[PDB]
DNA sequence: GGGGGAAGGATTC
DNA sequence: CGGAATCCTTCCCCC
């Protein structure tokens, strides 16, 4: 089996440079503004030139300020992204059937019945790699492996604007040389406990027992490390299909006032149903991020699909069983709507 | 014991 | 310090 990984690179603020290319060559960074007050919100993208200062998603606008005061700060437009987005996509099911999108800058190609031989691959890497930019101007990475896992953590390696092969001969040396905190799908807080194990090699997870892994990062995460350990990892590629859909909004003022809440509630439940498009969700949860940043929420399932009507009426409810079974004040308020018919 | 889910909490990105 | 979506873990009804 051969897998090619396509991963656009810096992607947002990639994005706002085709539409104003003077701005390529400057430091550039796409970010999200909440409102509470001016220059309040986040960071979500920046291109290398803002990244090699310390510039990267994720920290306070503020705290960019002071790195890059005269840096172009832009805000995100995801709508934009998304449609450049889907354009690619068509443009990379042109070269095989078998293709899961991932996110809205991922996708997973098994570009098997297409081909053969890795220099095969990597030659179609090359070509998928110019297509793309000929006609949207946009750089990309590729990795290419046996299976989704190593292909992306091939294309990590190469970026940016590159291509990559890791072999099985490769996989093997990585399976013992390569820090775990780099394996898709591990993060700060399970990377930052497979040490109280023991444990930075994929090879590792072969010397802890399975009950004493199994009990710090889950036994689906543990089976996941172990199976890429004894290399048996290989699951197909394929489709991926939005199974929830929703939104959340930064309230002016943290507050635990029903009546003060339930507008920004609406607000949400509106923009979320402009989403859902054409779908028919059958559940939906209330979501509220607490001031300490921690994540309540109540939902309810129904034996049929929900009416905005419905939507409404329902997340009033659920808004205050929240309200109860809890004490903290909420800063951010919002709906997330599932198991669509 | 465990299927089959709904509901609640935690993570990754 | 923002925001979207998924991912895991537990509780329940019952054969
Ligand atoms: N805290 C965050 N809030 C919003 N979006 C975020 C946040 N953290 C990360 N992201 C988003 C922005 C990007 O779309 C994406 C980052 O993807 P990444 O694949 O790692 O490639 P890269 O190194 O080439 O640059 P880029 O990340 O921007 O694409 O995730
Ligand atoms: N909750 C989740 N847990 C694990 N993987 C997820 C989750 N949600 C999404 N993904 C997957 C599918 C996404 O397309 C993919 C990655 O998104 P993304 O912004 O690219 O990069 P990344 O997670 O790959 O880390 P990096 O910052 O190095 O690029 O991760
Ligand atoms: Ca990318
Ligand atoms: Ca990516
Ligand atoms: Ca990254
Ligand atoms: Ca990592
Ligand atoms: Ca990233």
């Amino acid at each position: 089996m051969i897998v090619l990984f396509v991963d656009f690179d810096y992607f947002y603020a990639q994005v706002e440079e085709v539409l104003n290319p003077s701005l390529k060559g400057k430091p550039v960074v796409v970010c999200v503004f909440s409102g509470r007050f001016e220059d309040s919100g986040a960071v979500a993208t920046a291109n290398y030139e803002a990244r090699k200062f310390g510039v990267k998603a994720g920290i306070p606008i503020v705290e960019a300020k002071k790195i890059l005061p005269n840096a172009v700060y832009l805000p995100m437009r995801k709508e934009v992204y998304q449609q450049v987005s889907s354009r690619i996509m068509n443009l990379l099911r042109e070269y095989s059937e078998k293709i899961e999108i991932a996110s809205i800058d991922e996708a997973y190609l098994d570009i098997s019945d297409k081909v053969r031989d890795y220099r095969e691959a990597y030659n179609l890497g090359l070509e998928i790699k110019n297509k793309i930019l000929e006609k949207e101007k946009i750089t990309v990475t590729v990795g290419i492996s046996k299976n989704k896992v190593f292909a992306k953590i091939a294309a990590d390696m190469a970026k940016p604007n590159g291509i990559k092969v890791i072999d099985d001969e490769e996989v093997k040396r990585l399976i013992r040389e390569l820090d775990i905190a780099d394996v898709p799908g591990i993060g700060n807080i399970t990377a930052e406990k497979l040490k109280k194990l023991g444990i930075n090699k994929l090879v590792d997870t072969l010397s802890i027992e399975f009950d004493k892994l199994k009990g710090m990062i889950g036994e689906a995460k543990a089976k996941y490390l172990i199976s890429l350990a004894r290399d048996e990892y290989n699951e197909p590629i394929r489709t991926r299909v939005r199974k929830s859909i929703g939104r959340i909004v930064t309230m002016k003022r943290n507050s635990r006032n029903l009546e003060e809440i339930k507008p920004y509630l609406f607000r949400a439940i509106e923009e979320s149903y402009y989403k859902l498009d054409k779908r028919i969700p059958k559940a939906i949860h209330v979501v509220a991020v607490t001031e300490d940043l921690d994540i309540v929420s109540r939902g309810r399932t129904f034996p049929h699909g929900i009416s905005k009507e419905t939507a409404y009426s329902e997340s009033v409810k659920l808004l205050q069983k929240i309200l109860e079974e809890d004490e903290r004040k909420i800063r951010r308020i919002g709906v997330r709507f599932s198991k669509f018919i």
